[PDB]
């Protein structure tokens, strides 16, 4: 059947146009769905379909063997544009990893493991902005990732402040280590854009919280600690390293990707 590829392409177009609830994202099921929703050239899509049919070497199924030879025939026929071809498949692999960062970030947020959550959400947010640079359908819901990155910062800040309010030397030092390790270094990320008003207000809310302890009386060696810390939190400088190493992802199957995405989207309460 010289048209099995045309049948399959027409099926994926239909899948690509279906309206689906937030837990279901057929871009995670097939690279060609990602391509269709992102206006990939018809030729990029056909080559991807032909290679999915024609890449194998062996078959025990007469009908599939024949479809394999047909696809290998068309593929063997300047029109290749390999850099464009590799670029689209790299973009899809980045979409899958971005999804996996987001899932682990949201899973840990829901478990209230905010230290583990935060870096995944920050990485997901930044990768997602890089995807959406290239088009509207390249990535994930910006307002959702924006919401959880911001709420995860505020909850970790709450955790650090309540440690500080306890007034014990170990807990104060631990709270200040949280602020200096996980929060202060990423404050510039939430100030980059004046249009992102909720992020601006959240940075101001975190800064007010730590300043309001000036209005409280406490052990003076702790007051010296607060006094050295506050300039760090209130600093005007936007100095931030340009590359950050991403947290480690455990190996995962596409099956895991899709199912864990569905499961966290369905249990999240926002
Ligand atoms: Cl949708
Ligand atoms: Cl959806």
């Amino acid at each position: 059947l010289q048209s099995a590829i045309k049948l399959e392409y027409a099926r994926l177009v239909k899948l690509a146009q279906e309206d689906t609830p937030p837990e279901t994202d057929y871009r995670l099921h097939h690279v060609v769905v990602y391509f269709i929703q992102n206006q990939a050239p018809k030729k990029i899509i056909e080559k991807t379909l032909l290679e999915q049919f024609g890449d194998r070497n062996l078959s025990f199924d007469e009908r599939c063997h024949n479809i394999m030879k047909v696809a290998q025939a068309k593929l063997e026929m300047e029109e290749v544009n390999l850099e464009e071809y590799e670029e689209w498949h790299q973009d899809y692999r980045k979409f899958r990893e971005t999804t996996m960062y987001l899932i682990i970030g949201l899973e840990n947020f829901q478990r209230e493991s905010y230290i583990d959550s935060l870096l995944f959400l920050i990485c997901a947010y930044q990768n997602n902005k890089e995807l959406l640079s290239k088009g509207l359908y390249r990535g994930h819901d910006e307002e959702l990732i924006s919401h959880y990155r911001r709420e995860c910062l505020l909850k970790l800040n709450e955790q650090a402040a309540e440690l500080f309010e306890s007034g014990e030397d170990r807990e104060v030092n631990n709270g200040l280590i949280i602020m200096n390790e996980f929060i202060v270094p990423f404050l510039p990320l939430l100030l980059v854009d004046e249009m992102e008003e909720k992020d601006i207000l959240a940075v101001e809310d975190m800064r007010n919280r730590w300043c309001s302890y000036l209005g409280q009386e406490m052990e003076p060696h702790l007051q010296e600690k607060l006094t050295d810390f506050l300039p760090k939190l209130l600093d005007c400088s936007m100095e931030i390293k340009s590359f950050h190493e991403p947290p480690k992802l455990p190996s995962y199957s596409t099956h895991e990707l899709c199912e864990r995405f569905a499961r966290i989207m369905l249990s999240l309460s926002r």
